[PDB]
């Protein structure tokens, strides 16, 4: 741990405080929260797509077509085996997978769809991104320290 | 003037070190530029972000990999999508993919140097840390661009 000493003027705590508690934060914790500048994890991304595939298979979505079924069902299965994961290759090819899993709901529904608790559509194209920028994350986070 | 103790890991601090006085900046006021601008609105960071990226388009950076020029690019297609929008979810999804513009760039930038300090026009090092200062973290991204437009 490491000590940081922010000398800035006392209008200014005053008001970094108020919106760090008008947020529900610690002081501390809200002015990292500002500096840094990390994307969401893959661990995090892979929680949120399973939470919403799970929505879709409780959904007309999941016998829409076979591409939605296999890419619901994928997604989740991914991202559990991510989840139970105690080593970096299993995540690895995990995170592949459940991308695999969202290029086959994706590919089954209209292009820019809208969906119903898109649910689907935009929703989860903004989470797993690209294919060049989920490969570097996917290493970053998972293919070494 | 005001005290404010921070205590984050010796790495983080480090880290927020290393960058500040690559810039020529004091440590605090490099913290406080970035905290104060989260304030701002998503068209501007957008339009400022867009003409960062036209910046570096002109520059080196843009030929050193494809995740730079892809980055580079969809920052400003996006932005420009975001400005010619007429609804909101669709504002949405531009901001959105604005900022993982700016995660490709990051991640085909350097991340080391020759020479005292890195050439800024063959590394983009200081223009990507003010599109980091302007668009922040995802999640925080994404929290401000619903607050907006959601």
């Amino acid at each position: 741990d490491a000590l940081i000493h922010l000398r800035v003027p006392a209008e200014v705590k005053g008001r970094w405080v108020k919106e760090s508690r008008l947020e529900g934060m610690k002081l501390t914790d809200w002015i990292t929260g500002r500096v840094e500048a990390k994307a969401l994890s893959i661990a995090e991304v892979l929680e949120e797509a399973a939470a919403m595939a799970r929505s879709l298979e409780d959904s007309p979505i999941f016998y829409r077509n076979k591409l939605c079924a296999d890419g619901i069902v994928t997604i989740q299965q991914q991202a559990a085996r991510f989840s139970a994961a105690t080593d970096d290759a299993t995540r690895l090819d995990a995170a592949l997978w459940a991308r695999e899993g969202y290029q086959l709901l994706s590919s089954g529904l209209p292009d820019s769809y809208s969906g119903a608790v898109w649910v689907t559509a935009s929703q989860m194209a903004r989470l797993f991104g690209g294919e060049a920028l989920w490969i570097e994350r996917c290493q970053q986070e998972l293919g070494g320290a």
